[PDB]
DNA sequence: AAAAAAAAAAA
DNA sequence: TTTTTTTTTTTTTTTTT
């Protein structure tokens, strides 16, 4: 009998693989049969415990086949296909809709009874983040509109301030949250053709620590950054499709995609300047360290560096209204589960404890 | 049964899609049965609905295929092969022509009893590009003729003005209207080949934000696109054919589109500036600013960059002896379907509330 | 009868053969009949005497194939699935542990009755190791635990001083012991770009030599690694995935590794500074110098850079329980082992023997 | 039934396509029945009406196929072996003759169509030309001439004068009559190699401002290129091979071009002077001057430097057997049209209104 | 009967062909009768034939077919493959071993009956090149005993004298009885790193001439070369792995091979002469001079230059057991047949007609 | 030289 | 047509700066 390519097409999209030695790889795995297998019996990955005894019969197959390369890249390119498709035929909001269901089913698993998270120390971080800035709530949700909006010349987001200010780790809080890549602007112009050839069919960029000139007067070394982002200035307008590469393929036509530019304090040209809604001003808190001190379990595991984090603060402060109503239903759940397993008098407990430069737990 | 690759080309032909990844991400939609499918009964998408029913039966048998990728690119090569047809045979006022069809029956569909669209807003949109230029109607009439005359050593309009004149949005506007793309010239020579690639079989190209060098006393940051436009001269004189380049496929002779050059207030060589028709100088104007922050749903909805309010402009201001004989018939229709929305006494008032520079709609 | 690829693979998989050369020219070893086979006689290297009986029937069917180079991809591409899969899927305490358990495979063909080298030889590279830094054991602990946790911003080490101080000679015992590559970044920048792809998928990556401009007045040379360093913070922060390439291959975004740099004294920016958990300051000191001189062997073999004298010194100085629970029943077989064929009064007297600046063995 | 690729070819031949994606679009127009062709029945284009009820059976068959683009390049190959073939064994002359040809139909666009600027200019631009130099329809036909025998040491031409005196139009409409390329010699000598690799496999070159050593006497901006076009002498008198670099090619050995050099009044040197047939003289000539304030339609539609011009001249004046015997009945075929259209008389006035100095008239 | 792939494997392998169009050539020869073959009777070259007679059947089959490059590719594979089986798992003892009975077929095709090389002019050779240094074949043998070991930092020579002293040409005799390659080292530092990936997989590298900076007084021109070598001391040293590049390759990482650097009467610096275990001084002789003007037969043929000469060099000095064991039988053959032609009274007038520069054969 | 996809052989 | 099998060519990288 011969090789269902189906099944293994059905795989890859349940799963949304886009690599294609990945997709060889797991699909291997299920030639062994599930009565024994130990990964089955410990439930340690669920891409393998779900789907093993399903794709048994056809992976026994698949493995004395000659041609597998060929099944999977076909299995790939439909995964990149429907991604495409959605690219091209889904609002703003519904593609937003879509992240924050596979957070929630991330969450699902990350606190249920076969999961490891514990919820305190997760809500301690809400607590350490939104001590980061004022009204931190109000600010990631000023984003999230400004993301979906995508209004022309109003799109980029500017972080600024001195060393070990919290830019980064609120960057990469925003780039988990909304789903995007991080791009390298200081390398030569050269070569900049294929790193922002990274940004196809993406929801966000963000471009992290631009260099500038004239900072040696405060000890900041030069570079190329922000000469480098004003020849791509049409690229953060988006008011006209640009042309975006990869090695070996021919140009995709696209409106680029928005957000953060992470900066230390050098001078910015009027002509960028002007591309910028906001600028936050991050300035270092001598208490925030004292904390990240005490309470290192929020550096070790991530944390306060999680989009999960600031889904969380979202479920925590915002009002069932302004989310989309086919994840109202979840999130109400979401807001009864964490009304049980907190009281306001923990949280408030916490956030003094983090005013004080006192570890966040007790 | 066997696939029929037939019909997998009438449905592209259909559509008209460019795109392999697109295609086959569409055309897998068809496998699920009609008697039931949510997007036909809740009609998303015209490129879903209309096309389901009929190719139901042979998407069922594409989607056990194991050539599917070779399927579509034999689809997406007759589709390109009718454009290259189309290019070379038809005359400019011809093509013209169909451009402007097919955003008529967009603009049927948009503004239809099935339509989202609210024609107040877009004619505000009208409104306020009128107060960009002065005689702006007679300004997009010339270009169009221009455009299609396309006579060589005059093909090229520079675009002229500081960091925020209208310039970029009307060059949009006009880029939707004709079709067309834009490029950026501020890179390196040596990659050029590939992005000059993208103006293969196109009506326009746009040439957007060419950084110059000197000027830097007005605070602007110098690059190579002005001395990058002083070579590539026989493109934009067009005074002979070029050889235009895509990857893997073979490269393509043919003259060079005619355009739209956008910069801000650098120093130009006479060299290159003897090779430009006409400028038109933009100012920034301070009433504009005001109107816009209390109307941004002109922005939310990008109506002032549509390539429609430029189209609704010329219908509502010139006559139809200035369009061609074909189009008169719906040209008639639509002019007539505006004066029975709209009063002049309306249209006077939207004018007015610009100029004073109180929100339009008010 | 005709060609199992199924036992290229497993030979493949039992071997780890990711080259498509080697992987040929190994298996066409097992063409020639078992019973007279000279490197089963001699037993030179495993990957042949522990094979060849197995695959003497399909080897011989193999060397009368047609389409053999296809065959061997297909093997080294499912290793590399495998190896794909493991760095997606695995904690980084079980890709430690796999690497111990290589390690310990190796030491026992290495110290088995078949093998070359004498333990006591090895041991006096442990007391050389030991002499170089205080609590040296401690310090390679330590190393293992930051390398495992990965912490955010708290993950590469500065090793420091002066020329022939031993920074190069415990980093490569280090690098060793985890897996992982050196990697210079005193290039020019345009060449720089395809030595970071060297770290794909790597635990650890060692920076050789970096070398600074000033401080040249210290006769020592001026270069541009310091200054490339800093364009490559975020690289060594860890709090988002980088963009990594190799010679024409698509990027690949992930986490970059953590790890050493090794310099000269040079000055260094507070940019990099604050990226760094600790430094270790190197001093010469003349006694290990004359004990060098006058116990050769250490350089001549290479024990003193290899990682399996810093394997051998954890096996001595540390507790069981801080090995992973599926290694330590080999370690407490070593332990026995160790303490049955060499002796506590043996190795002070080998430490007291390095201290005075005399040679090693009696 | 199946396909015949050799009437595909056939008709490759026929219509001498080579892109192969036009071949396919062609040959798919001719799968409907010929019996209701509406662009038969309009006569719209000669590729169509010709050959439609010829292939019609064939293209029916071949929109069956599942192999497209084989057939067709197949057929673009065998197009382009002929012109390889051809082109490998080209005679000068033949070239030329060529090289007419297809100025001679972009001059069919304003035969019988409406489609070009009005005729009676151009012969004002005829005229114009034939009052810049005296006898100046003698020289174009010697200077063709001389081009075509490619004669050593008798090759280069000289063109002396100040600003304003007509040397680039001629200059510019000798170049767009032929095809050959312009260079600049002013550089460093750095610099020159890749100027020079310009002119390979190339008919014609112009030497454009070689500015002197000295001349602020005169007020002439001084410059090396007299000095380098002096060390230039092998590529000058073309007895032997030059090796000519293009950028990352490799080198390429050939005869180098003949052509035109242009200065200002600097001094030539005598070594230089010998290498030159001929020196003319442009002087500036206040009635022309005049006549050009007065007759703006000559430079700003291009009339007086677009070489077609030129052929233009060489229509009227010259005698049959001037022309190559592929030509000559094409000539006289044109030559017929300005009998039909003018006459001695309004030629004198178009001679005579310029010569007063007034646009022409009558 | 069809094909033997089988039967061209072996022929590339005998003749260790890895250059596919040198098989196809080889191979195609085969095609015309060996009764009649010009070739076989001349015995030009011994890759055709040895060879021809066995292959004739098998060729002529071959010239019919239509697969032919794709059968000579699996050869080349095949030898390629091997090579990388031997570079990863000989002893250095083993490549040198087989280096050596490699030498000693060309010795045999060049000295037996149907060769053209003069034993006595060879002789003589060795002769002139054991008065170029005192106790030469102890020289050449601790040089081979040293790159064999590969012990770290006891692992380069330095060659240093006068021009015209005879250093490249003992430095190029020696590569070729070792294998290896030449590095020049005198290029800029940004153009190294390619010069640098020549050493991939070879045994030996040589430094030709670098040049020093310091002693332009003695007319010794400036370069660059020293201070290249200092800024290099880790790939000298040997102790650790290093990154190699070859143009279009991706990096390999290995331990830098052993070698000879080759200077003039340049300064050194102190920490580079510490890296060379011996430094051999040449000197100018006149004596040899005035031989090689009348014995002009060692120069026109390249016997002085040759692996060969040293290798009839170590046959005649050297004891029998410092061979390894498998040609150690070969070397008593040619120790009796070279005992056979000369006698050591022959041998000694030989040096004597040296020592006094009246021509060695007199 | 490797990757994307084409192009062909034997039942 | 189906399955198994064989083949092409270019871009990228280098070169250039
Ligand atoms: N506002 C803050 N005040 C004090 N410490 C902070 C603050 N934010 C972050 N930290 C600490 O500094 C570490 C680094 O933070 P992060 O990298 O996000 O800073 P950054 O301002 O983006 O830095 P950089 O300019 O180096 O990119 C965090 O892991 C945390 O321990
Ligand atoms: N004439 C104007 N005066 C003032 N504000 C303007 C004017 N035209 C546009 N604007 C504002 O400027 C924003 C950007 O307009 P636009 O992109 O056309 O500018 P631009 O001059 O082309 O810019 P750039 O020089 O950066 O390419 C608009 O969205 C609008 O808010
Ligand atoms: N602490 C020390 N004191 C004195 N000699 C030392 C010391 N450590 C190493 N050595 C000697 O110095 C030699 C070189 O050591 P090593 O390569 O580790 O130096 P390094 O300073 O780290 O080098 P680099 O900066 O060039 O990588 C060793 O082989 C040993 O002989
Ligand atoms: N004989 C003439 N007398 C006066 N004016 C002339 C004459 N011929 C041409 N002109 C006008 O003078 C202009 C400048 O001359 P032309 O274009 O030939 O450049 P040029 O004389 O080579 O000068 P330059 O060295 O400055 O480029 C022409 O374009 C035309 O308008
Ligand atoms: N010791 C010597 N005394 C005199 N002449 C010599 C001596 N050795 C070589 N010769 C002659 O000098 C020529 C040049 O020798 P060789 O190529 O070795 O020169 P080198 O100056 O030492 O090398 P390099 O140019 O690489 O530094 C030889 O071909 C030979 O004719």
């Amino acid at each position: 009998k011969q090789v269902s390519w189906k099944l293994v097409t059905e795989y890859a999209m349940e799963t949304k693989c886009d690599d294609v030695l990945l997709l060889l790889g797991m699909y291997l795995e299920f030639q062994y049969s599930f009565e024994m297998c130990l990964k089955c019996i410990k439930k340690e990955q669920p891409s393998h415990y779900k789907y093993h005894e399903k794709h048994y019969a056809n992976a026994a197959i698949f493995a004395d086949s000659k041609n597998q390369k060929t099944i999977c890249q076909q299995a790939v390119d439909t995964v990149l296909a429907k991604k495409r498709v959605d690219s091209l035929q889904l609002t703003r909001e519904q593609m937003l809709t879509n992240r924050f269901n596979d957070l929630l089913d991330r969450m699902d698993i990350m606190f249920g009874s076969t999961g490891s998270a514990d919820i305190e120390e997760w809500m301690a971080g809400v607590a350490w983040l939104h001590c980061l800035l004022p009204k931190m709530d109000s600010v990631v949700y000023d984003f999230l509109k400004c993301m979906v909006y995508n209004i022309p010349k109003k799109r980029y987001w500017l972080f600024k301030g001195p060393i070990d200010s919290g830019k980064t780790t609120l960057a990469a809080a925003l780039l988990e949250l909304c789903g995007g890549k991080a791009l390298n602007v200081n390398l030569p112009l050269d070569r900049l053709n294929f790193e922002l050839g990274v940004a196809i069919d993406q929801f966000l960029v963000v471009f992290e620590d631009v260099k500038g000139t004239g900072g040696e007067s405060r000890d900041l070394p030069s570079g190329q950054g922000i000469n480098n982002l004003d020849n791509l200035r049409d690229y953060l307008d988006g008011s006209v499709k640009v042309n975006l590469e990869k090695k070996h393929l021919n140009k995709r036509t696209q409106i680029f995609p928005p957000g953060i530019v992470t900066m230390n304090e050098y001078s910015v040209p009027k002509t960028l300047q002007a591309r910028f809604v906001k600028q936050i001003d991050f300035r270092p808190k001598d208490y925030l360290k004292h904390c990240l001190e005490r309470s290192e379990f929020l550096l070790e595991k991530r944390i306060i560096q999680s989009g999960i984090a600031l889904l969380l603060m979202l479920i925590w402060y915002r009002p069932v209204a302004e989310f989309a109503q086919s994840i109202q239903s979840r999130i109400v759940e979401w807001k009864e589960r964490l009304d049980k397993e907190f009281s306001l008098s923990v949280y408030q407990k916490m956030k003094f404890n983090v005013a004080m430069g006192i570890g966040v737990l007790d």
